[PDB]
């Protein structure tokens, strides 16, 4: 049940218009400095893969990964960049849907 809400929220983030930067891992070969700056990469397919495996104990671990996506985004991208702007939309989406359950 704690993971049935995570399925709902992850499904809704995956299909969100602003999700396009976060659907697959950043490729550090294409992004100068990414590997140096982002210690713990995270993205939605990685969360999906881990949810399919059953690798989440509670919903808080799920939220930890979600929040990590948007912490990384705000660490690497300017708030007015195209990726930064998408990340703010996705972050506010996640925080609001999360509170709409817990
Ligand atoms: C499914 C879809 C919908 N619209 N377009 C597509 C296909 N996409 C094509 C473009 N793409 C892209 N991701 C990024 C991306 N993401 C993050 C979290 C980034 C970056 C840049 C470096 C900084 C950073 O932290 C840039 S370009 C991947 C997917």
């Amino acid at each position: 049940s704690d993971l049935t809400f995570c399925e709902i929220i992850l499904m809704e983030m995956e299909s969100h218009d602003a999700a396009w930067p976060f659907l697959e891992p950043v490729n550090p070969r294409l992004v100068s400095g990414y590997r140096r700056i982002i210690k713990n990469p995270m993205d939605f397919s990685t969360m999906r893969h881990r949810l399919s495996r059953g690798g989440y104990t509670s919903s808080e671990e799920f939220a930890a990964d979600a929040l990590l996506v948007f912490d990384n985004c705000q660490t690497f991208n300017e708030d007015d960049s195209e990726v930064g702007k998408a990340g703010h939309i996705m972050r506010r989406f996640f925080e609001s849907r999360w509170e709409e359950f817990y």
